[PDB]
C-alpha cells in the first residue's frame, strides 16, 4: 500500500515524507526522468490549447514524421489511446491483410488485457512447428523483441533472426510489440538495435511523455489497408507535446550510452552483491532495461523465470524499499533505468542491496 | 478530415482558423467548458508533481469521497485507466460475485471495444423471457441508462424500474454504464435522476475533466471482493486534479439548470426548423445531452434508429460545418452542451440549422 505525492527526476516521494530512488519509471514512459522541467514547459503552453480533442491536430503529424524517421519498419503510422489499443489493432490489422486468422504468441508475453498458438519464448522450434502444420493459416506472429513482462528476458542469438525467416517463408507477418522496448532499448527501438525488421510495430509508453497513447506503423502497403472502411481515436495533444518533447531530449548525443553504463553497473553491483551472500541469482540488462532473478537459471523463458524463489524476492523488495529503494513490486516485471539517474545514485543502490542481502 | 488547432470554452478553432461552436465536448468530457480556467490552473500545478505515478495518491482518494457523495450506489469505488476498462472490471466483478456467467446487454449500447444474451433497448419483455429461460445463470443487466451511442435514446417509462424488479427477482445485479451519462444527466447520475439505484456503476469521461480515466462502483459487500487475489493500473493524477475541480464547478448553483435550458432550446429549435421545410425528424435532450434523428419515429430503440436517413444527415452536417456548427459526425452519437454555451451561442445554432435545412 505505498502512496505516492510527487516525483521528479529519479527520484519518488510518498505521503510520508519518504524519497526513493525510482526503478520503475511509471512502468516505463520516464525514460528521461519524472518532471523533465523542458516537458513540464512544453505541457504549460499545450494546456493553453486544450487538455483534449477527440479529433485530430498537427501535433499527430510531427510525432509520426519522428517516428518514422526513428524506427525502420514504420513508414506510415497511426495514434490510438493506449499501447493495449496499438496492439488490438495491429492484431485486426495482421488478419485482413494476411485473409488469415492464426496468430502465434509466446507465454509470458503481455500485449494488453483457435485464433491463438502460443509457444514458448525463445523457443524457435516450436514456432517453425505450427507453420509446418498451419503453412496457410498464420497472419503472423507477435512478441516483444525483449520481454519486460516475465522478468526481464533477452532474445537468444538467432531467435528474431529465425522469426522473419518463417514468416517470410510462410507469407505471414512479423509483428513487434514495442510499447516497453521503444526508444528504450535504443532510438530505433529493438529492431533497429538487433537490425532485424518486423512488418509492423506498436509504440507507447516513452512517446506519451508519461501520459497515455499508443501508436501502430509498418510497411506501407499494409498501412494502406488502414483506410476510410475496415479496419474520435486520435492521439491526445498533450500526450504528443510530451512525446515530442521526450524524443527530442533522447535524441541528443549520450543518451543511450549514458543508459547502458548506469545499468551494466546496477545489474552487476546486484548480482555481485547477491553472490557475496551466497544467493543463486542471474540477469542481465540491455540499455535502460534490467532484470535480476533468483535462481542460477540462466532465464530464456517463462517457466525458467517462474524458477524464482518468490520468497526472496519478496523479502528483497521489502528490504529494499526501507533502504530508499523502489523497485517494481513483482519478480516478473522489468526494472528500468532514466537519464536523471547518476552513478552516485547507482552505488547507493548496490550499498542498500549489500545491506539487504546480508540478512536473508 | 478535420484538424484542431485549440479549443475553449464552447468554441473550437481548426489548423485552417475557422471557428465553431462545439457540439461534442471531446466526446463527453467536456461539460464545464473546454479549457476552463480553474481547471487549467489546477493542472499547472499538479503538473509540476509529475504527469504520472504508475502508483496511487491522496488524490484518488478526494475523487472517490466527492464520487461516493454524489452517486447513490456508490460506497466503494475503484479507479482505472479507462471507461472501457472499468466496464470490464464490473463484468468480472458481476460474475464473480454472482458466481453465474451470462450477463444482459442491449442491441446498441456501447460499453468499449454463450455468456453473453443482448436483448433490443427499451423492451422490457424480452429481457423477462431471458430470465425465465436461464433463471440461474445470468449475473446481471448492463446498459446505459440512456443512451448516446446509437444516437440519443432514453429509457421509456418503466424500463429501469422493471429491470431493478427482474434482476432482484432472480439474485442478479443491475449494473448501470455512467461514463458517459456520468455527471451530465445530473451531478448524481441518470441513477439518482430517475431514482434507480443499480448495484454497480461506472464512471469516466467528465471525471478525468478532459484527461483519460475510469472508475467503478456500488453496494459495499460487492466491492468488498476486489481484493488481495482475484479480480499498476490507478488513477493518473492529473486526471484526478481536472476531475476534482471538474466536479466542484459542477456542484455549483445553476450549472444543471442551465444545461437544461439551453437544450431544450436546441433541440426544439432544431426540430421546429426540420419541420420548418418538411423533414420527418424526431428527437429529445435530457439536461446536456441531446439528438435529432432525421426519421418520424419515435426512437426506442436502436433498429428504429437505423430508420434514420442517413444521406440528409450526411448532408445536414457537412451544411452545418459550413456555418460554423461542429456536430459530431455519425447520426448515431448523441450531442453535448456545456456551462460555457450561451442562449446567444444557441440561436446562432439554430439560424445555421435552418440555413442549411432549406437547402434539402
Ligand atoms: C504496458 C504494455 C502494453 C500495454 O500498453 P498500455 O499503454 O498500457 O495500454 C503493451 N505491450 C507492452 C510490451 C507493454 O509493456
Ligand atoms: C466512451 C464510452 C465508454 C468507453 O470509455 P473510454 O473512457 O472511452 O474507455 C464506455 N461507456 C460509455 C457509455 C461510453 O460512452
Amino acid at each position: 500500500p505505498i502512496v505516492f505525492d510527487h516525483v521528479k527526476g529519479a527520484h519518488i516521494w510518498d505521503v510520508d515524507g519518504n524519497q526513493y530512488i525510482d526503478y520503475v519509471g511509471s512502468w516505463g514512459p520516464a525514460i528521461v526522468g519524472h518532471a523533465h522541467p523542458e516537458v513540464i514547459d512544453a505541457l504549460h503552453a499545450a494546456l493553453e490549447k486544450g487538455t483534449s480533442f477527440g479529433a485530430p491536430c498537427l501535433l499527430e503529424n510531427i510525432l509520426a514524421e519522428m517516428v518514422i524517421a526513428a524506427v525502420p519498419s514504420v513508414e506510415m503510422v497511426r495514434f490510438v489511446n493506449s499501447g493495449t489499443e496499438a496492439c488490438m489493432a495491429v492484431l485486426r490489422l495482421m488478419r485482413a491483410y494476411t485473409q488469415r486468422e492464426k496468430v502465434i504468441k509466446f507465454e509470458g508475453c503481455y500485449h494488453g488485457h483457435a485464433a491463438t498458438l502460443t509457444a514458448p519464448y525463445n523457443d524457435l522450434e516450436a514456432v517453425s512447428r505450427l507453420f509446418e502444420q498451419y503453412p496457410n493459416d498464420i497472419a503472423g506472429v507477435i512478441l516483444e523483441p525483449v520481454v519486460g513482462n516475465a522478468g526481464f528476458i533477452p532474445p537468444d542469438a538467432g531467435f528474431l533472426e529465425g522469426l522473419r525467416e518463417l514468416t517470410k517463408q510462410y507469407g505471414a507477418l512479423l509483428v513487434f510489440d514495442e510499447v516497453m522496448t521503444g526508444f528504450r532499448i535504443a532510438y530505433g527501438g529493438a529492431q533497429e538495435k538487433f537490425g532485424v525488421t518486423p512488418d509492423l510495430t506498436t509504440l507507447g509508453k516513452v512517446i506519451g511523455g508519461g501520459l497515455p497513447v499508443g501508436a501502430y506503423g509498418g510497411r506501407a502497403e499494409i498501412m494502406k489497408m488502414v483506410a476510410p472502411a475496415g479496419p474520435t481515436l486520435s492521439g491526445n495533444p498533450l500526450a504528443m507535446t510530451a512525446g515530442i518533447k521526450t524524443l527530442e531530449i533522447l535524441s541528443r548525443p549520450g543518451s543511450y550510452e549514458h543508459l547502458d553504463r548506469i545499468t551494466g553497473k546496477l545489474v552487476q553491483g546486484l548480482l555481485d552483491a547477491a553472490r557475496e551472500f551466497g544467493h543463486e541469482v542471474c540477469g542481465g540488462h540491455i540499455s535502460g532495461m534490467f532484470g535480476l532473478f533468483f535462481t542460477a537459471g540462466p532465464v530464456t523463458n517463462y517457466e525458467q523465470a517462474k524458477q524464482s524463489d518468490l520468497k526472496k524476492f519478496a523479502a528483497f523488495h521489502r528490504g529494499m524499499l526501507e533502504q530508499g529503494i523502489y523497485l517494481a513490486p513483482s519478480q516478473f516485471e522489468a526494472g528500468f533505468t532514466s537519464l536523471a539517474h547518476t552513478e552516485a545514485d547507482i552505488e547507493r543502490t548496490i550499498a542498500a542491496a549489500r545491506t539487504v542481502l546480508s540478512q536473508l
